[PDB]
């Protein structure tokens, strides 16, 4: 495919499908899902985000970066930041879980931000447009079966407050990855490195649930 979004989506589709039989997402989304495991799933949020908005910061000015840069539109930190304050209390940034396999994502975006930042749009594609798509529908499952206290906090992250519709923005993204300029070369290692993205969540789960389920 021509377009870098339509070359994206075309090369993830085994590696999305595989993250959809995954084990804690299977059981997702038949909305089985403990306060316990939503924590994880929100401490590692956390922490990737820190990891990839500190490593977009960097880049921000590169042509690599620039046309997909919104950081308005689009960052997580600090939504995140109300969330674990209310899920693990005001001493969170003490008592967050910092496993293996979140290090492993969080070394890798560090990595690609300093080494290789023509890449980061593979994890900026991966990690916005597909929290931008879920969110919604995620948010109405761990409400239902979370029944957490109307207490108006700790699902902050599932709102994108600058975007007034996900659909309008998801065009303008793409358009602004189509228009990245880039040897037929490196977009051979963008899509790798989406691959590798798609790989790290899945490894995610797989580690999230061995540890959920003893
Ligand atoms: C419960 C598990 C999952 C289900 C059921 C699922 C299914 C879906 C659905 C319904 C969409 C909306 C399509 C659209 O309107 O654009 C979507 C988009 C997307 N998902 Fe997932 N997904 C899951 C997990 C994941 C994971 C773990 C990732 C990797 C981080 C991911 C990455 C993406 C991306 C990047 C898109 C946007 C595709 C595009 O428009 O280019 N998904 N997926
Ligand atoms: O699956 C999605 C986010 C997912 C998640 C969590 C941690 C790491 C990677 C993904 C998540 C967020 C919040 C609660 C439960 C699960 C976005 N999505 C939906 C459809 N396509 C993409």
């Amino acid at each position: 495919p021509q377009d870098l979004s339509e070359a994206l989506k075309e090369a993830t589709k085994e590696v999305h499908t595989q993250a959809e039989n995954a084990e804690f997402m299977r059981n997702f989304q038949k909305g089985q899902v403990t306060r316990d495991g939503f924590k994880l799933v929100m401490a590692s949020l956390y922490h990737i985000y820190v990891a990839l908005e500190e490593e977009i910061e960097r880049n921000k000015e590169s042509p690599v970066f620039a046309p997909v840069y919104f950081p308005e539109e689009l960052h997580r930190k600090a939504a995140l930041e109300q969330d674990l304050a209310f899920w693990y209390g005001p001493r969170w940034q003490e008592v967050i879980p910092y496993t293996p396999a979140m290090q492993r994502y969080v070394k890798r975006l560090h990595e690609v931000g300093r080494t290789e930042p023509e890449l980061l749009v593979a994890h900026a594609y991966t990690r916005y447009l597909g929290d931008l798509s879920g969110g919604q529908v995620l948010k109405k499952i761990a409400q239902k079966a979370l029944d957490l206290p109307s207490s108006g906090e700790g699902l902050a992250f599932f709102t994108f407050p600058n975007i007034a519709s996900a659909t309008k923005f998801k065009q303008l993204y793409r358009s602004r990855m189509n228009s990245l300029e880039m040897t037929p070369a490196v977009r051979q290692r963008v899509i790798e490195e989406a691959k590798t993205a798609f790989l790290l969540n899945i490894q995610l789960f797989e580690e999230l649930q061995e540890l959920l389920t003893h």
